[PDB]
């Protein structure tokens, strides 16, 4: 089960990377090669994504209404209902962790800090549930940053 054991590094890095204001300095896994550029695509791509959609990322969250732990494990079942309706792509696949990582800014706010790995652990679960054999279509990880390479 590599894809999420792969998928759970890049989108918890992310997420604490965004929460914190500071990259992590600790080696990858196997491919680490391909985590650390789909990191660097994360910080380009998802970025993006926040600052287009800020106020639907601000009210989905306040509507959300997130305190705690328990706010967050019943996060999970919202978030799947949203994201298997209508259509895969890659931008949806951002746009979920994105808003992963604008929640994830928002815990670090409210002293939530550690609602972040759960928080990952959800994300990463609800993608490889309904979106695993797309996903390995696509080359997993690989595809998503060969899909996203633009010259810098
Ligand atoms: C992008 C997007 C666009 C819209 C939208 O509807 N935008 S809108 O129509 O342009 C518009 C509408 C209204 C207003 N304003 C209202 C005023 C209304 N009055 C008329 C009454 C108030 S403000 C307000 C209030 C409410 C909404 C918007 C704005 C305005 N506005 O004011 O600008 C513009 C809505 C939502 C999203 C959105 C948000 C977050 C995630 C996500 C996904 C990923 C899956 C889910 O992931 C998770 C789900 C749940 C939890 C998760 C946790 C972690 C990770 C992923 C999680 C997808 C997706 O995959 O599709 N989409 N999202």
């Amino acid at each position: 089960d590599e894809l999420y054991r792969q998928s759970l590094e890049i989108i918890s890095r992310y997420l604490r990377e965004q929460a914190t204001g500071a990259k992590d300095t600790k080696p990858m896994g196997r491919s680490g090669a391909t985590s650390r550029k789909a990191l660097e695509t994360l910080r380009r791509v998802g970025d993006g994504v926040q600052r287009n959609h800020e106020t639907a990322f601000q009210g989905m969250l306040r509507k959300l209404d997130i305190k705690n732990e328990d706010d967050v494990k019943s996060l999970s079942r919202v978030m799947i209902h949203v994201f298997s309706d209508g259509v895969t792509n890659w931008g949806r696949i951002v746009t979920l962790i994105s808003f992963g990582a604008f929640v994830a800014k928002h815990l670090k706010t409210i002293n939530q800090e550690s609602c972040i790995e759960p928080l990952a652990e959800s994300i990463t679960d609800v993608l490889v549930r309904t979106k695993r054999d797309w996903l390995v279509k696509q080359r997993g990880w690989d595809g998503f940053v060969e899909f996203f390479h633009v010259e810098d």
